[PDB]
C-alpha cells in the first residue's frame, strides 16, 4: 500500500534529448528518427524576444547555423522548417534509440511526466497535470525549453508537451509536438494573463478513492447527494462541474471500494464546506487534483511498462 | 521558477532490473556486472514467511532452482550466496548496461529516488526520504520487493535501498545493498513496531529557503532566536534538534537569500506555535521535510547528470 506522486520511468525519453544551439541561444531538442524538434525561439537573441517576427528571423538562418549535439557527437543539419511554434531540423543520422512513439494533444485534467533537461542532459523527472486554464505548475529555469512531457502506454511513448515559457505569475506554458500552444499563449516576452485556475473535480474524487483503498476513511459521511446539487456547491469553490461521463470513468473505482460515486460526492461536499479541520488525507492537508482515475488504478494495481 | 518533488532520471537503473523466480515466488533483482542481487525471502513459500530459518531453507536450493530473466533473455545462475538479508546470484553474463555504480548506506533525513518494479519491469519513479525511524513512506504492492532506491552523482549511480517489507502501519522497510536492514527490522512476517516518526528540521528549513527563492515570503517575521531556544520549541512538536553542522549545511542557502539561519528558525518557530492559518507555502498546507538542502540547491540551480 501507500500512495505517491509517481512519474513514468524516463529511460526511453532520456535517449532522445539533444542540445540545440543557434548563435548564442542553447536549449533542448527532441531527436526522433532523423528529425530534431525544438522551440522556435532558439533563433532569437535576448532583444528579439520582446516582439519577434519569426519568419523574418528564420530567413537569415541556414542549416549550418544550427549546432545539434547528442552528448559529445555532432549531428549534421540537412534541412530545417518551422511548424507553428516548433522548428523541425532534419539531421543526417536517425536516432538509434528511437522508441515507439506517438504525438498526442492532451485535454485539461490529464497528467503526464516532465523530464526537465538543461544542455540536452536530464536533470530530473516529475509528474504534473494540464490545468484547466492550459498552464502547468512546473519547475523550469533558464535553458529548460525543449524539455518534454510524456506518457507511456506499455511500450509506446506518447509525447504531449514541449516547454516554451514561464508566465509572470510563476506558472508554465508550452506546446504540443506539432507546435500548437496549449491555451491562448504566444511565444513572445510580453505580459500574458492566465485565466482562473479551477480544481479538477474528477481527479479529486479519484484521489479520495485512493485514500479509501489505502485506509483513510474518516471523511466518509452518511449523506448522499445529486449531480446537480453537488455541482451547485462545486461551482462556488471554483471546482470543475461533474458530468455523467466523469461518473462512468470513476465506475471501476466505485466498484472496487463499494462506495457509490454520489456518496463520495457528498463526502467531498462536506470537505468543501467545513474544511478538513487540521486533519490530513494521504499525508496531504489539501485536496489533491493531479491524479487521474487512471493514475489511481495504475498505481494501486501495479501496471508496468516496457 | 517553481518547485516540484523531483526524482532522478531512471534510465541508468531501468537497464539493471531483472526478474528472479524461485519456485512459486517472483520478485525483482538488480543485475550489476555478473551478479544479481535480490531479497533472500525469494526462497520462501507463503507459509515459510511467518518464521523462516533462511539457512535451512537455502540448503535445499541449487543454482538451477533460481530462474533469472532479463525481459525475454535467460541468465544462467552459476553460483549463489547469502549476504545478510540479500542473495547474490552469480550469472554467466555480465550486464552490458552496467553503469558506474556504488553501494552507499544513507543516514536518516537523506533523500533518494525509488524505481518501483514488478516482474522486473519498471512501473514508476518517485522521491522519498529515509525517515528518522528508518522507515520510508513509499508505494509498494505485492511483487515489488527488489525494487531499489538510488541517487545519481553526475555519472555515478549510488544504490542505497532495496525494498523488503511493509509494516502493519503502512510504512516500508528495506536494506542497503549489502543486505543490512535500515532500522531494527527483520525479514519475517511478524508484528514489528516502528518508533516515533519525527520531522527532519534541517529539511524543513531548506524547503522554506526554496519558498523564499520562489517568491513565498509571507511567513518571514521580524523575530530572531537562538539554537537552544528553537530546539526547546522544536522538541515539543517532535522535530529533530538542530545542530551547528546543520547551520553550516544551510550556509549557501542563507547566503543566496540574505536571510540568516536563526532568522529562518524564528519564522519556523512561529509556524509551529500558531499554525499556517489556512495559508499555503509552495502549494502545500503542511511543512514539507523530504527536501534536503542539496535537493533545493540542485533544483534551483539546474544540476544535470550523464
Ligand atoms: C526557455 O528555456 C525559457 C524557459 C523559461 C525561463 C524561466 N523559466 C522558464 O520556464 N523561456 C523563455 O525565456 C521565454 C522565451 C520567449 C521567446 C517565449 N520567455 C519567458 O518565459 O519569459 C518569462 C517572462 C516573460 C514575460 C513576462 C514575465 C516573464
Ligand atoms: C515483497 O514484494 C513484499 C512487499 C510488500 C507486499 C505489500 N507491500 C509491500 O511492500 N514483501 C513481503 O511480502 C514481506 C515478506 C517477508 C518474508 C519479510 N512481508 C510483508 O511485508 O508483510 C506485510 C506484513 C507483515 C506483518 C504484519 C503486517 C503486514
Amino acid at each position: 500500500s501507500g500512495f505517491r506522486k509517481m512519474a513514468f520511468p524516463s529511460g526511453k525519453v532520456e535517449g532522445c534529448m539533444v542540445q540545440v544551439t543557434c548563435g548564442t541561444t542553447t536549449l533542448n531538442g527532441l531527436w526522433l528518427d532523423d528529425v530534431v524538434y525544438c522551440p522556435r525561439h532558439v533563433i532569437c537573441t535576448s532583444e528579439d524576444m520582446l516582439n519577434p517576427n519569426y519568419e523574418d528571423l528564420l530567413i537569415r538562418k541556414s542549416n549550418h547555423n544550427f549546432l545539434v549535439q547528442a552528448g559529445n557527437v555532432q549531428l549534421r543539419v540537412i534541412g530545417h522548417s518551422m511548424q507553428n511554434c516548433v522548428l523541425k531540423l532534419k539531421v543526417d543520422t536517425a536516432n538509434p534509440k528511437t522508441p515507439k512513439y506517438k504525438f498526442v494533444r492532451i485535454q485539461p485534467g490529464q497528467t503526464f511526466s516532465v523530464l526537465a533537461c538543461y544542455n540536452g542532459s536530464p536533470s530530473g523527472v516529475y509528474q504534473c497535470a494540464m490545468r484547466p486554464n492550459f498552464t502547468i505548475k512546473g519547475s523550469f529555469l533558464n535553458g529548460s525549453c525543449g524539455s518534454v512531457g510524456f506518457n507511456i502506454d506499455y511500450d509506446c511513448v506518447s509525447f504531449c508537451y514541449m516547454h516554451h515559457m514561464e508566465l509572470p505569475t510563476g506558472v508554465h506554458a508550452g506546446t504540443d509536438l506539432e507546435g500548437n500552444f496549449y491555451g491562448p499563449f504566444v511565444d513572445r516576452q510580453t505580459a500574458q494573463a492566465a485565466g482562473t485556475d479551477t480544481t479538477i473535480t474528477v481527479n479529486v474524487l479519484a484521489w479520495l478513492y485512493a485514500a479509501v483503498i489505502n485506509g483513510d476513511r474518516w471523511f466518509l459521511n452518511r449523506f448522499t447527494t445529486t449531480l446537480n446539487d453537488f455541482n451547485l456547491v462545486a461551482m462556488k469553490y471554483n471546482y470543475e462541474p461533474l458530468t455523467q461521463d466523469h461518473v462512468d470513468i470513476l465506475g471501476p473505482l466505485s466498484a472496487q471500494t463499494g462506495i457509490a460515486v454520489l456518496d463520495m460526492c457528498a463526502s467531498l461536499k462536506e470537505l468543501l464546506q467545513n474544511g478538513m479541520n487540521g486533519r490530513t488525507i494521504l499525508g496531504s492537508a489539501l485536496l489533491e487534483d493531479e491524479f487521474t482515475p487512471f493514475d489511481v488504478v495504475r498505481q494501486c494495481s501495479g501496471v508496468t511498462f516496457q
